[PDB]
């Protein structure tokens, strides 16, 4: 059995300070992390565990790596994110009796686990006050047909509609604010549950279908950057053949290493930007994988 968990470096502005917590169970000082509840994805687990353990609300940004260790049940895998506090206040709780805010150097000395210190070294290495473009592959939508036109009207199937529902919370954990979808029904349907949650329109993007991408790949790159440049954190739902071409191109020009890679239906690429430069590309599994 692998137990899945998520954690964060919770930070706020002064130049940045980060939260270290004390737990009486081990008398230790560590970074907030906890286990995924039923039906949760790692990003939601992180944000919930942060608010439970520290009393702060926060929006996740860049991913900061993974920690794996044995436990009596088997293995625990923990993924960490940088998380900006959006407010709140600590008070002693069941799991955590104290919390200190520390500049990074001091936090480095406070943290007793080498693995947390590694995570914190990832954190300081790149900017953390980032905006976030969220590139999503549309959910499962059955079989491809014989008819020309790339099944423009083909809808999500039952699993795909569920992936769409599951994505709402996951994408909300990155402070998603505006919505974009390639001119295919399945792409829109994948983010319509989020649109409902945010009560917002989805902007249609004919330049980001597979057809348009192959016919004019430069138009798509140029449009991806326009969207990214707009204020807010855009969600862009597109197709399998478009995603690798765009992400790989952007990672190579920015010199960004993706720690994981994939391209499954319902998966998300979290693209973190600082001053309009890509500083991160984080591949997340479909919510039901
Ligand atoms: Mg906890
Ligand atoms: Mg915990
Ligand atoms: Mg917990």
């Amino acid at each position: 059995h692998t137990v899945r968990a998520a954690g964060a470096v919770l930070w706020r502005d002064a130049t940045v300070e980060v939260a270290v917590i004390h737990r009486p169970r081990y008398d230790d000082w560590s970074l907030p992390k906890g286990k995924l509840d039923q039906g949760e994805t790692e990003p939601v687990a992180a944000a919930r565990e942060i608010h439970e353990e520290t009393g702060h609300t926060a929006v996740l940004g860049r991913r900061l790596g993974r920690v794996t260790y044995p436990i009596p049940q088997g293995t625990k895998r923990v993924w960490y994110w940088a998380a900006k506090s959006t407010g709140g206040d600590f008070s002693p709780n069941d799991e955590v009796d104290k919390l200190v805010w520390l500049p990074v150097d001091a936090a480095m000395d406070q943290l007793q686990y080498p693995d947390d210190r590694k995570v914190l070294r990832r954190f300081v290495k790149r900017p953390v006050d980032t905006k976030t473009v969220l590139v999503v592959r549309h959910g499962t939508a059955g079989r491809r047909s014989r008819y020309k036109g790339d099944d423009r009207k083909r809808p999500l199937d039952k699993r795909g509609r569920a992936q769409a529902e599951a994505l709402v919370a996951q994408l909300m954990a990155f402070g998603a604010t505006t919505l974009y979808a390639a001119d295919r029904v399945r792409c829109h349907q994948t983010i319509e549950p989020l649109a409902q949650e945010l009560d917002q329109l989805i902007h249609n993007e004919p330049l980001l279908t597979e057809e348009a991408y192959a016919a004019d790949h430069k138009a798509a790159r140029k449009r991806l950057l326009e969207i990214a440049g707009r204020p807010g954190n855009p969600v862009i739902c597109t197709q399998g053949k478009v995603i690798p071409g765009l992400i790989e191109w952007w990672c190579e020009r920015a010199k960004v290493r993706p720690e994981t890679t994939g391209n499954r239906k319902g998966s998300t690429w979290v693209l973190s930007l600082s001053d309009g430069e890509l500083v991160g590309a984080d591949y997340l599994s479909p919510p039901d994988e």
